[PDB]
């Protein structure tokens, strides 16, 4: 099954300003913002679609991430969660396709449509009561958001 939902969250950071810390600095701000989360090492690829990410932390543990794809001159970009640690046993992986969008006052709006990849045809009631949607996208904007200059 795959079980889509849409989460949005406004912020007051810059659309391009934004879009770079989950992008392009994204593997730099993860483990300052995460404290267990050591590095993000890229494993495969260049940066660019198709890229493998292991998240390292620590009892070490890792998570594997995909770029699955990236456009910047529209600020999306999408990425899955496809092994290791957080990822509930039911789901073959999470999946994110995101957007930034521009709000008022030169803010923001992240459009964020998560899709739990399941292995059976049930969202489990665990799974449901997850922050997965919201959660990284929270931690990096509230980053930028206290340290702009970062």
């Amino acid at each position: 099954g795959i079980f889509a939902f849409e989460n949005e969250q406004s912020s007051t950071v810059a659309p391009a300003k934004l879009y770079k810390a989950l992008t392009k600095d994204s593997d730099e701000i993860v483990p300052k913002v995460i404290e267990p989360i050591q590095s993000v090492e890229i494993v495969e690829g260049n940066g660019g679609p198709g890229t493998i990410k292991k998240i390292i932390a620590i009892h070490t543990s890792f998570v594997l991430h995909k770029l699955d794809a990236i456009d910047e001159a529209n600020l999306t970009y999408n990425y899955s969660i496809i092994g290791g640690e957080g990822l509930d046993e039911s789901l073959e992986k999470i999946s994110y396709e995101s957007k930034i969008l521009p709000g008022p006052d030169g803010g923001s709006i992240g459009k964020i449509n998560v899709k739990f990849h399941t292995k059976g045809d049930v969202l489990s009631e665990t799974v449901r009561d997850q922050f997965k949607g919201l959660g990284l996208f929270k931690a990096i904007e509230g980053y930028v958001l206290a340290h702009p200059d970062y």
